[PDB]
């Protein structure tokens, strides 16, 4: 009898603890407990996903959310300490690099609760970027560190973390990806309501601070996506602060030259993804996506955590600073393609991550 | 020219601050903003550290205190959010080890304010401590890492930390027992109120909390005290949460065995310290200050962060398992000396530390 309290707050920890809490349900002797910080709080952002993934309900919703860094993760931290303290864990896992990672982290190892970092070691090396931070204070505050990668592994190590803690896992979002594939594939009419042929368009995702706080980064993305969209119908599920960044700017029209949407589900996203000829984003998930499923891809950053795509050449980065040069660029790479390669493990990490625990 | 907003909530940041800012008065293009967490609040603890160390009033007192670390770290993140955003200073400093140096790091970074952090480095290789999990992220969220020592320096080059963020400034404790020291002689009359002589007592102070929430952790200390105190006598400055905890379980006749006070001024407590026979402590920074005044020091821990005072023999652990065994090994290192050996720097780290800030660039 051991107890896995997992923290999830967004989107796509919503995804990954969907795989693992598959594993940790069926797994004897387990008790999880599933702690919802309330960060993503929309039902295209949050419920969504608890009902197509198959998710048990929270035990716990701290609807904390929509604030600054310091109000988010301060009442995080306060309020995730009350659950810990009342429901004492024997282990506490949190996912990627949010405010709700980190504010997971630190409550429970000031409670003397072993933490365990699902998605660990990931790097982009710009230390300016909130992301990065979260990525470095929860790697250093957790216990275990399920890394992804073996970049991933040798980050961790750069910065004396010590061998026995790292366990080298694969990616839980690849384990996802396989579960949810077929039950996408049944319940998901997506190419029907948006009229789209099977690799008859190009999905856009679009939503980092840097590329959506910046008026003029902001504008060559949409740019380029109406220039693109000429060529190849363009589907871009938006994203809400990039909606919100996009209408204050009044670039909102660029949103109505292309086929814009709200944020879709898990199915949908899978069917769109699977069925593209070609995906640009600025979002980790959906760039080893893409991978999953041999459609090029284009990161509209000056950098990813996830090189190997780069090194396989089913990746290729694109920074926004000319409008015309990034639509050439997302234009050129739609009819390339990267190497024969086996990335994120075999499709088993949540349950190399269930033995683990169970184990320590 | 250049704004430096300082966050302190605790005794030995009060000190800390205190050198530093006398550098940062004289320095020009430089105006301060002093954050008070209000970690600290009894007088005794806060007030009259500000008073004696001439410290100028905090520009803003959060109130925060008492709580969980959940409650009291998170409380003072957002507040200390607020205040930056009002502030929008160059630089945070923040300094040691608590909670309140966390917060302030934390608030800092996810705003893209410089962070610098004096007394960088230091590792108990002990998770469980608090304060270890403190300084490890504070570390991390650091742009500039004010080291005291060596040890501390390859502490921050194993964990991935560049070269060039780290600078070898020494220790501002030392600066403050330095520049104090005329003072304290001048003014405080401690002994001549406890009726001591030099060299006729052992100091002891403890606060860990892992020597104070365990209830027979607290009574092997309390009781090794006042066995200790039959052949020689100890004055006990009791830390609050000490005597909290002495209370609720049921172990303060303990404190009647030994010379008992309240939390003593650091004018008070450097008289007390220099003229101490040998000095028994769980506290960083008087470890330390027992190297400073050449008194042989025992700390009641299973390990330090200032294991150079191990090497050169001025300190020993003696982590507090049996009574009997710890107050033999308090009255057997009464006897002992240290290495002569400098240690701290020149008493200069301060300057050290605002020149890097004025010249570090942007
Ligand atoms: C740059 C960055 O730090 N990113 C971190 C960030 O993730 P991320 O950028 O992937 O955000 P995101 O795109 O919203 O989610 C994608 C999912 O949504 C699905 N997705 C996407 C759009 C949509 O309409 N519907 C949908 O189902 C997709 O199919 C996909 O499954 O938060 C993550 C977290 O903390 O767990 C970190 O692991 C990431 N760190 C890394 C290193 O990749
Ligand atoms: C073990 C630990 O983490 N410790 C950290 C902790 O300090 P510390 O353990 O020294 O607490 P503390 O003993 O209350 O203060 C001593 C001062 O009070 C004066 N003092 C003491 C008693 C008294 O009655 N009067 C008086 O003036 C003394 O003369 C002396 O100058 O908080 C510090 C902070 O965050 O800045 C960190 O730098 C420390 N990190 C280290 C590593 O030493
Ligand atoms: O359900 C949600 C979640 C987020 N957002 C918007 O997206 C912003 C960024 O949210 P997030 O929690 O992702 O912040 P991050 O982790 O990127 O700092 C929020 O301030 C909101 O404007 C929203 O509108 N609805
Ligand atoms: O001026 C003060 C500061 C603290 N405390 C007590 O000491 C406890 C511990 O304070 P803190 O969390 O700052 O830890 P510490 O001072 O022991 O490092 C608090 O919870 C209070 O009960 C007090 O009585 N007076
Ligand atoms: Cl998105
Ligand atoms: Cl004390």
């Amino acid at each position: 009898w051991v107890k896995i309290l997992s923290v999830v707050g967004a989107r796509p920890q919503f995804i990954k603890a969907a795989a693992v809490s598959r594993v940790l349900r069926a797994s004897p002797g387990v008790r999880e407990v599933l702690v919802h910080t309330g960060q993503h709080y929309d039902d295209n952002m949050s419920q969504v996903f608890f009902e197509e993934l198959e998710i048990p309900d929270p035990d716990y919703h701290l609807g904390i959310g929509g604030g600054t860094h310091g109000q988010n993760t301060g009442r995080m931290l306060e309020a995730i300490e009350g659950v810990l303290l009342k429901e004492k864990p024997d282990w506490v896992l949190v996912y990627g690099n949010t405010d709700s990672t980190l504010a997971g982290a630190l409550a429970a190892v000031k409670l003397h609760i072993p933490v365990a970092h699902v998605e660990a070691g990931l790097r982009s090396f710009n230390r300016r970027m909130p992301e990065e931070i979260n990525r470095i204070l929860t790697d250093h505050a957790s216990d275990l560190l399920f890394a992804p990668t073996e970049t991933a592994v040798q980050n961790l190590l750069r910065e004396g973390i010590p061998e026995n803690r790292i366990h080298l896992v694969g990616d839980v979002m690849y384990d996802a990806a396989l579960h949810y594939g077929a039950k996408a594939e049944r319940k998901s009419r997506i190419l029907e309501r948006l009229g789209l042929q099977a690799k008859g368009y190009v999905l856009a995702t679009i939503h980092r601070a840097e590329n959506t706080d910046d008026q003029e980064r902001l504008r060559v993305i949409l740019e380029a996506l109406a220039e693109v969209h000429q060529e190849v119908p363009v589907v871009f599920p938006v994203h809400p602060r990039t909606r919100k960044r996009a209408e204050a700017f009044g670039l909102g029209s660029y949103l109505e030259k292309v086929v814009a949407l709200e944020p879709v589900g898990y199915l949908d996203m899978v069917m769109l993804e699977k069925n593209a000829r070609l995906i640009v984003t600025d979002s980790g998930g959906v760039q080893k996506e893409a991978y999953f499923y041999r459609v090029p891809c284009v990161t509209v950053r000056e950098e990813t955590e996830w090189v190997e795509l780069l090194k396989a050449e089913w990746n290729y980065l694109a920074a926004p600073q000319n409008a015309k040069d990034l639509a050439l660029t997302i234009l050129h790479r739609m009819r390339t393609k990267g190497v024969e390669i086996d990335l994120y493990g075999d499709g088993r990490a949540s349950q190399k991550i269930s033995d683990f625990l169970r184990k320590v």
